[PDB]
């Protein structure tokens, strides 16, 4: 529903957190690039967009958790987020999702 209750104090930036943070800002920085997209399903620029997500996503799965909710959550939270946009594209493109 709303995950907002956790602390954070330690001298060390997990290699998984930074990643998600480096992959999240991407899908987010491109979130609008898709929502504000305008191209048929696979026109020329549709690839890039998708590629991004596809790339970012592939990175999400690459992000190890090691059984760390803090991470697991984000990751999984990014695994769905990324795909989400991806889906949008298909729609934002011009054609319907499925019908």
């Amino acid at each position: 529903g709303s995950s907002g209750s956790s602390g954070m104090d330690m001298g060390n930036q997990h290699p998984s957190i930074s990643r998600l943070q480096e992959i999240q800002r991407e899908v987010k920085a491109i979130e609008p690039q898709v929502v504000g997209f305008s191209g048929l399903s696979d026109d020329k620029n549709y690839k890039r967009l998708e590629r991004i997500l596809t790339k970012q996503l592939f990175e999400i799965d690459s992000v190890d958790t090691e059984g760390k909710g803090d991470i697991q959550q984000a990751r999984k939270r990014a695994a769905q987020e990324t795909e989400r946009l991806l889906k949008e594209l298909e729609q934002n493109a011009s054609g319907p999702s499925s019908g």
